[PDB]
């Protein structure tokens, strides 16, 4: 999982 | 689950 | 998970 | 997992 | 894991 | 791990 | 790790 | 690990 | 580890 | 190790 | 504190 | 604290 | 303190 | 402090 | 302080 | 202390 | 003090 | 002191 | 003082 | 003293 901004 | 903002 | 900003 | 900012 | 800024 | 600035 | 900057 | 600058 | 400037 | 500069 | 996302 | 998403 | 992301 | 990412 | 990344 | 990165 | 990177 | 890297 | 590097 | 590497 990524997590942008 | 990538999270954006 | 590699996390941008 | 890689950081950017 | 790269961290970059 | 390379840390970038 | 090589850390640049 | 090299440090560079 | 070498370390430059 | 050799640090340059 | 207040927060805005 | 308010929060506004 | 407050926080904007 | 505040924080704005 | 504020931080803002 | 305030910072930016 | 403060740190921009 | 301020710190720019 | 201050560093820049 | 200010130091810039
Ligand atoms: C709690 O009872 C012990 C515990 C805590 C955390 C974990 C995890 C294993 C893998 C995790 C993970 C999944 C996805 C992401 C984002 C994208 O990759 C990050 C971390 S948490 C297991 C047991
Ligand atoms: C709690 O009883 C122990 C526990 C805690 C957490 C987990 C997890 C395994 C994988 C997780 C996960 C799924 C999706 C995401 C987002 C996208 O990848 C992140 C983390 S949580 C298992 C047991
Ligand atoms: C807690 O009960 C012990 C514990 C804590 C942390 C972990 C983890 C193993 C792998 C993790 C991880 C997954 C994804 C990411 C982002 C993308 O790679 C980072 C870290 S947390 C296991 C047991
Ligand atoms: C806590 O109960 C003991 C503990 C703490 C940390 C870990 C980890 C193993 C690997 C980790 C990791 C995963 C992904 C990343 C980012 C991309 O590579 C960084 C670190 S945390 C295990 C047990
Ligand atoms: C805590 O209970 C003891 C502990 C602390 C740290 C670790 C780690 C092993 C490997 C780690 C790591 C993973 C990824 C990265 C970024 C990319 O390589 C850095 C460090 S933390 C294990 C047990
Ligand atoms: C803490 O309980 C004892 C401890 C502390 C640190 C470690 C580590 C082993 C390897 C580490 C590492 C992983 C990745 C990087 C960046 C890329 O190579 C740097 C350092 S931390 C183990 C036990
Ligand atoms: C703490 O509990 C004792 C301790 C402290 C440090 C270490 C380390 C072993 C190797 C380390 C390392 C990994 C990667 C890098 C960057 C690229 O090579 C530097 C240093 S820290 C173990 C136990
Ligand atoms: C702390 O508990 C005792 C201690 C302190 C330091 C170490 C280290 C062994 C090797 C280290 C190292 C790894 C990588 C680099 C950069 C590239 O080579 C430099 C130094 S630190 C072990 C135990
Ligand atoms: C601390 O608890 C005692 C101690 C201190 C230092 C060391 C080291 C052994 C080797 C080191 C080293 C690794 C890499 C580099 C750069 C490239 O070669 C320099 C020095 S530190 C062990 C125990
Ligand atoms: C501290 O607890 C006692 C101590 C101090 C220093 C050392 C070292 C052994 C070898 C060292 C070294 C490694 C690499 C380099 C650069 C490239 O060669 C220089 C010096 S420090 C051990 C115990
Ligand atoms: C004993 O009472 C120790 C203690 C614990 C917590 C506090 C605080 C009261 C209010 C605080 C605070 C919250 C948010 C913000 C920013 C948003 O409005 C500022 C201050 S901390 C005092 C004493
Ligand atoms: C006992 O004192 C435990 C404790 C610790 C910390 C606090 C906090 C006081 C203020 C906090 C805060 C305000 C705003 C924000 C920005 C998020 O929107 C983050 C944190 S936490 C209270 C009690
Ligand atoms: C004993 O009473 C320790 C203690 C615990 C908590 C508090 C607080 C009361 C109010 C607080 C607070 C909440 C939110 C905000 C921002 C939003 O309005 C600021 C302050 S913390 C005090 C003492
Ligand atoms: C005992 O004191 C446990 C405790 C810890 C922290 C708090 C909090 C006080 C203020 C908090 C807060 C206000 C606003 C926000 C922004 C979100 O919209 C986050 C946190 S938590 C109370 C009791
Ligand atoms: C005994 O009371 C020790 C103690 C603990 C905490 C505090 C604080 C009260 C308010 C604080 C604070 C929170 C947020 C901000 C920025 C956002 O408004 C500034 C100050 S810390 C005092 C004493
Ligand atoms: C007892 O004193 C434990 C404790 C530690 C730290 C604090 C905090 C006071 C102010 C905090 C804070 C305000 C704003 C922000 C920016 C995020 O949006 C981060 C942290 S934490 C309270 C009690
Ligand atoms: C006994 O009270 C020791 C103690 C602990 C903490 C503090 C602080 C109160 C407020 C602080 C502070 C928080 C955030 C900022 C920047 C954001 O507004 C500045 C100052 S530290 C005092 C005494
Ligand atoms: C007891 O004194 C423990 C303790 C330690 C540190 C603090 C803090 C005071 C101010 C803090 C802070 C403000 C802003 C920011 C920028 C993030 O958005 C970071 C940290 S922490 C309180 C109690
Ligand atoms: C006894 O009280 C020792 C003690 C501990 C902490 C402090 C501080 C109070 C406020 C501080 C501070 C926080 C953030 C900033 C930059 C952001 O606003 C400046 C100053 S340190 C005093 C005494
Ligand atoms: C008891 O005194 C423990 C303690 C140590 C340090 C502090 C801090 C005071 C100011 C801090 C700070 C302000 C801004 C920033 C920039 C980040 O956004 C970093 C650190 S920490 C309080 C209590
Ligand atoms: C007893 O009180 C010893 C003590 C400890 C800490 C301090 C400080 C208070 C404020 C400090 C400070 C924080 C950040 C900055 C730059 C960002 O604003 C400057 C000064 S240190 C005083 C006495
Ligand atoms: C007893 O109080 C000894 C003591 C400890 C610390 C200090 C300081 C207070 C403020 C300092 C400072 C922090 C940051 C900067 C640059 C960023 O603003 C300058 C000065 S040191 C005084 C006495
Ligand atoms: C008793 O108080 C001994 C003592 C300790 C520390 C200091 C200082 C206060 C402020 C200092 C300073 C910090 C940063 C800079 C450059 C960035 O602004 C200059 C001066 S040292 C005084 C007395
Ligand atoms: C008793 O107080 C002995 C003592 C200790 C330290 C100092 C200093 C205060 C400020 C100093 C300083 C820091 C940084 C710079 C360059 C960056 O601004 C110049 C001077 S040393 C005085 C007396
Ligand atoms: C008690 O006096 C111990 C002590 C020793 C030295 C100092 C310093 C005063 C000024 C320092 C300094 C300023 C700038 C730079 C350039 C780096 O960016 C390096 C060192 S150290 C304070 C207290
Ligand atoms: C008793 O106070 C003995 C003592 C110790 C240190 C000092 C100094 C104060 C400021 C100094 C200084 C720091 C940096 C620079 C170059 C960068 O600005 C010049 C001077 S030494 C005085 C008396
Ligand atoms: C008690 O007096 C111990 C002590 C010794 C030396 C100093 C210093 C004063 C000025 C220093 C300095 C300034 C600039 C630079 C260039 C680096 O960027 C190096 C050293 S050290 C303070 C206290």
């Amino acid at each position: 999982g990524a997590v942008e901004v």
